[PDB]
């Protein structure tokens, strides 16, 4: 992972679970616990995974359990350093828009890799997206989606619709209801 989102973790971690557990996991690591993260750094994905089995362990949460809380979360935290992607927006918008500015990320970049997050609207109240991964981060995903209707406080109702892995992708499909239309129909 690109050092921006990492940081953005170990804050969260740190709300969530106390500076201990995040201190200790961070040595477990050999990491000093006090890393100072810089946004165009990469970070080794396999020390984050051993990162948040620490916390696992001393949290008796499991890890699944733990990436849901982390999505939920850090959104909160992500609109707190980066304020710019949710201002002055609305939640249809938000999401709808996610899958392009992950593409232009990654060409402005070196070496990102944020998922795709094709939208679609199934219909006038709702929309299907699908998170497309090479890293499998199911309940972070779903977490995210929870953290964004409560950040913009617009209640939601998601369905998974798929779920599975092919070609070496992660794939995880989920219907999104909205309370009111956000979509209407126009002539093609
Ligand atoms: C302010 C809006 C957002 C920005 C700027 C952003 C950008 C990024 C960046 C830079 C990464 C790191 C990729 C890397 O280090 O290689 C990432 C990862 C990720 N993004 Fe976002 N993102 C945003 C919102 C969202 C939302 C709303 C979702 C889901 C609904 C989402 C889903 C994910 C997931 C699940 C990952 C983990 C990597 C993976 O699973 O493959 N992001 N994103």
């Amino acid at each position: 992972m690109k050092g921006t989102i990492v940081g953005t973790w170990i804050k969260t971690l740190r709300d969530l679970y106390g500076n201990d557990v995040v201190d200790e996991s961070l040595k477990s690591v050999g990491w000093e616990p006090d890393r100072v993260i810089t946004p165009l750094e990469d970070i080794d994905d396999d020390e984050v995974r051993r990162i948040f089995a620490k916390v696992s362990e001393k949290t008796g949460k499991n890890v699944n359990e733990i990436w849901r809380e982390v999505g939920r979360q850090n959104i909160k935290t992500f609109s707190e350093w980066f304020p710019s992607y949710f201002a002055g927006r609305r939640l249809v918008n938000f999401l709808m828009m996610m899958d392009e500015v992950g593409l232009q990320l990654t060409k402005m970049i070196k070496g990102a890799t944020p998922p795709r997050l094709i939208a679609k609207p199934v219909a006038k109240d709702a929309i299907e997206m699908e998170y497309v991964s090479k890293r499998k981060m199911y309940d972070y995903f779903l977490g995210l989606i929870e953290g964004s209707s409560k950040f913009f406080k617009e209640e939601i109702s998601v369905e998974e619709v798929e779920r599975g892995e092919k070609d070496g992708f992660s794939r995880l499909k989920v219907r999104i209801k909205f309370k009111n239309p956000v979509f209407e129909y126009k002539k093609n």
